[PDB]
């Protein structure tokens, strides 16, 4: 890969503080600001039931995967320029390891 | 002050993380590589009972609040030289403030 597991406990609080204000995880979560994240790993960009994806995210087709996944937390407007989510990026490796270990955990 | 308050869910795994490998902070709770933490705030260093602290903690008697709490987080053998407390520092002020947050409520 490139990615290494973290702290899940640490990686629900960055969820929590930094994704949360547009984004659920559980399994029959809503759709808010951002689509339901629940199942996102092993699928491809712009698929969740119900949500309005600009057209920059469904023509990237990524398949989701932690190492995907780091790299667009990074800097996601320069990973999918066009892209609606209004998120400047995580940029220690650290973070997004934690956060990560977390989304894989929780989005299952 | 100086300090801002913060994330206490941000500040707990913080702890969990970084400070649970030598103390608690819970009433009741026991001394380990380090002292218990409840009630530290407004209470001197060195005064935790049962403990055996260095000679440079005991001495420096600082009076615990937040603000001091902080300067000490950042790099607690350069606050006090002779410390054994083998912690290198949190350096971003953002971190300190989150886990002072979760410090200042769970201790009490
Ligand atoms: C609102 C200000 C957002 C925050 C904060 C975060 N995200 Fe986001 N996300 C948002 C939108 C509006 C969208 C859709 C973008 C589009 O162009 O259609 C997204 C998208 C994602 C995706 C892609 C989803 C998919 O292909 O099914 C992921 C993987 C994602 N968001 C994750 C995510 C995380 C982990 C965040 C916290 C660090 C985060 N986003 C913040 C809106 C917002
Ligand atoms: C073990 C490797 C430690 C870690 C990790 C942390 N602390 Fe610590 N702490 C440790 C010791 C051995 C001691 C006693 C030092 C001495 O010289 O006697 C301390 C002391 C403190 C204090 C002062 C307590 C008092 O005056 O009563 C505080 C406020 C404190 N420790 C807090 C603290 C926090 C919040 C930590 C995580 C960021 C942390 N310590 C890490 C040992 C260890």
């Amino acid at each position: 890969t490139e990615f290494k597991a973290g702290s899940a406990k640490k990686g629900a609080t960055l969820f929590k503080t930094r994704c949360l204000q547009c984004h659920t995880v559980d399994q029959g979560g809503a759709n808010k600001v951002g689509p339901n994240l629940h199942g996102i790993f092993g699928r491809h960009s712009g698929q969740a039931e119900g949500y309005s994806y600009t057209d920059a995210n469904i023509k990237k087709n990524v398949l989701w995967d932690e190492n995907n996944m780091s790299e667009y937390l990074t800097n996601p407007k320069k990973y999918i320029p066009g892209t609606k989510m209004a998120f400047g990026g995580l940029k220690k490796e650290k973070d997004r390891n934690d956060l990560i270990t977390y989304l894989k955990k929780a989005c299952e």
